[PDB]
DNA sequence: AAAAAA
């Protein structure tokens, strides 16, 4: 049933629903026919389980390798993230002869970062076979669930949301589900909503699950943060329709701006929020718009991440980036974007002599583009120049402030840019060149 | 305007 293993190398796709059996059937079966199989999996959480699963239902211990635990088993099977994938170098030196890419469909930086590294070590690595399996192919549409009967809003209703209201009694009793884009409205429905004596609470990236009450009446209010050790099912699913993402635009003031923003979600947003209900019974879905765009595609500024990664923690050059990243862009089947690799390329390779510390702070914040921000703070200091802002993204130079005086050397827009600007540094003069 | 993995 699986994709059959060629005798010389291939890359093949694996589009099938239900996520489990693409990792856990399929390469328990290859491992069956003496085959050393790899299965990279966005999700820690994910990775995680499949190696408990893997155990009880196949009786087979699988190795597991994540940034937090590593275990080795020598088993033919192993699961691993891709980013522990990335951080192990890439493909070893002819140790798996096939390597699955689960949720293939994402567009979040590590991933497509660690496709394209497979994408381009696979072969020379040894591995005879890639399997790029997903659910949700590029081009997909939501298509209606069983156990799910969609509906509609209406200004019919007590509480506003996101161009319409919601029904009092729609979610008087049992327990449901809210989907918000901020995570300060969250706080602000959930608000309202427990001030009509509703027992509601909110959740997202930060809270522990525990917040959520496993049982009794309870209405939830969160992002699409992962509840990470909690028994979905809810009685009804109400979506606001609406991503937050980051975009990049060539503002040339004096050079490019990223900034996040929001925009309608798309096939695989809808259907993974959607998916919270119709659980094993018949579920309902409140949604607030009907349309959807389709699944397939990314920002540029998601290859900006990538570049940004690939320096900030897997230590490779803009360029060794740009191989990995050009087998992606050259591999049908897979998410798309604008082929900016040569301009980011070329902007991140003037982004030389980085402040170690800086970058070091930066990376454990955990902040988004920790390069970038460690090179801009970089600069600024090296120029004895306050930030852009004292957003709190700069808090990498806040012991430095009393020094710090004039125009910021903008080297670039990461954000609400509070302090004068000048662009004579060098290294904007550079990037600007870049732009052309 | 959020999330997630290094």
């Amino acid at each position: 049933s699986p994709p059959a293993v060629p005798q010389t190398f291939q890359v093949a796709h694996l589009h099938a629903p239900t996520g489990s059996g693409k990792s856990t059937k399929v390469p328990a079966a290859y491992a069956a026919q003496g085959y050393k199989v790899l299965v990279l999996n966005p999700s820690v959480a994910a990775t995680l389980g499949f190696g408990a699963y893997m155990s009880k239902a196949h009786g087979i211990d699988p190795n597991i390798r994540t940034g937090v635990r590593t275990i080795t088993t020598g088993a033919p099977i192993t699961y691993s993230t891709y980013g522990k994938f990335l951080a192990d170098g890439g493909c070893s030196g002819g140790a798996y002869d096939i390597i699955i890419c689960d949720e293939c469909h994402s567009t979040d930086s590590t991933t497509i970062l660690g496709i394209g590294t497979v994408l381009d070590q696979a072969e020379t690595a040894g591995a005879r076979l890639v399997v790029l399996a997903t659910a949700t192919p590029p081009g997909s549409v939501t298509v209606p669930h069983p156990n799910i009967e969609e509906v509609a809003l209406s200004s019919t209703g007590e509480i506003p949301f996101y161009g319409k209201a919601i029904p009092i009694e729609t979610i008087k009793g049992g327990r449901h589900l809210i989907f918000c884009h901020s995570k300060k409205k969250c706080d602000e429905l959930a608000a309202k909503l427990s001030g009509l004596g509703l027992n509601a609470v909110a959740y997202y990236r930060g809270l522990d699950v525990s917040v959520i009450p496993t049982s009794g009446d309870v209405i939830v209010v969160a992002t699409d943060a992962l509840m990470t050790g909690f028994t979905g099912d809810f009685d009804s699913v109400i979506d606001c329709n609406t991503c937050v993402t980051q975009t990049v635009d060539f503002s040339l003031d004096p050079t490019f701006t990223i900034e996040t923003t929001t925009v309608p979600q798309d096939a695989v947003s809808r259907s993974q929020r959607r998916g919270r209900t119709g659980r094993g019974r018949m579920g309902i879905y409140r949604f607030v718009t009907p349309g959807e765009r389709p699944s397939g595609m990314f920002d540029s500024s998601v290859l900006c991440e990538c570049y940004d990664a690939g320096c900030a923690w897997y230590e490779l050059t803009p360029a060794e980036t740009s191989v990995r990243l050009r087998a992606y862009l050259n591999t049908p089947g897979l998410p798309v974007c604008q082929d900016h690799l040569e301009f980011w390329e070329s902007v991140f390779t003037g982004l030389t002599h980085i402040d170690a510390h800086f970058l070091s702070q930066t990376k454990q914040a955990g902040d988004n583009f920790p390069y970038l921000v460690a090179y801009q703070a970089t600069v600024c200091a090296r120029a004895q120049a306050p930030p852009p802002s004292w957003d709190q993204m700069w808090k990498c130079l806040i012991r430095l402030k009393p020094t710090l005086h004039g125009p910021t050397p903008l080297l670039y827009r990461l954000g609400a840019v509070q302090n004068e600007v000048t662009t004579t540094h060098p290294i904007t003069k550079y990037i600007m060149a870049c732009m052309s």
